[PDB]
């Protein structure tokens, strides 16, 4: 018996701090943008948190709620959740839209970094 792996665990970006933890980062920054309503964002949570730790040091991970946050999603032209968008240096890098399976989505953060 061990900790488990479901951290059930990652930290949250706002429309107040997307400037300053997503924008301003040096490290390459993955931001999961979702709502409690929505079945497949749900599913894509216990993942996110898997694959921050599994990038711990490399990407930051964070999730949006974008009931809470709707101003950030408006600027990136995002339609429908979930949707993943990858940052680096200041600019959106690439975005995949719906629920992502977990060795798909770390082959293609790895990719795009």
């Amino acid at each position: 018996i061990n900790t488990t792996q479901r951290i059930n665990m990652v930290n949250n970006v706002t429309d107040s701090s997307f400037k300053n933890e997503v924008l301003e980062s040096d490290l390459p920054v993955m931001v999961d943008f979702w709502a409690e309503w929505c079945g497949p964002c749900k599913m894509l949570i216990p993942i996110i948190d898997e694959i921050s730790k599994e990038l711990q040091d490399k990407v930051k991970v964070l999730k949006m709620n974008i009931d809470e946050n709707p101003k950030t999603p408006s600027e990136y032209g995002i339609r429908s959740i979930p949707t993943i968008m990858l940052f680096k240096n200041g600019e959106q890098k690439d975005t995949k839209i719906g629920l992502q399976q977990k060795n798909s989505l770390l082959d293609w953060i790895n990719k795009s970094i």
